């Protein structure tokens, strides 16, 4: 199907504020976050993947497999945790994030060289779009 892998590097980030913002991650982190532009690191073997979000502030690791749900520690982002799972939806994967706050997950897909990565919670949509270096 799909296959992810690559070192996919951040072209468009809308809407990081209220997102992250809504995951109530304090003021001075926003603001730090904000002008991160976290590469993806992506290695993928069917249905295992590790996702590494990476910047030089901290980093945020996955590593799952598609369709099992897993106990998710976001620790570092809003040091919560989840339970969550990755799943297909034909050729795109949809993350749904268990927890405390209501609406919580992401969708990621391809569209041709881009990698499309929707993260919502509460009704706030982070809209991201990557690429690789050629
Ligand atoms: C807030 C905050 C960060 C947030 C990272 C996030 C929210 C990553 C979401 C990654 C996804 C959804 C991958 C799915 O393919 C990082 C840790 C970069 C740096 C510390 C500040
Ligand atoms: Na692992």
């Amino acid at each position: 199907p799909v296959d992810f892998t690559g070192y996919w590097k951040m072209l468009v980030n809308e809407n990081f504020e209220e997102y992250l913002r809504a995951l109530d991650v304090n003021v001075a982190l926003r603001k730090i976050a904000n002008l991160l532009k976290p590469d993806l690191e992506i290695v993928q073997d069917g249905d295992h993947m590790i996702i590494r979000t990476l910047s030089t502030f901290r980093n945020y690791i996955m590593d799952f497999q598609v369709g099992k749900e897993f106990e998710e520690d976001l620790t570092g982002i809003d040091d919560r945790k989840c339970m969550t799972t990755v799943s297909w939806d034909g050729d795109k994967l949809q993350c749904v994030q268990k927890g405390e706050k209501e609406g919580r997950g992401w969708t990621q897909w391809i569209e041709g060289d881009e990698l499309h990565l929707e993260m919502r919670v509460e009704g706030v949509v982070c809209k991201q779009v990557f690429k690789k270096v050629q």
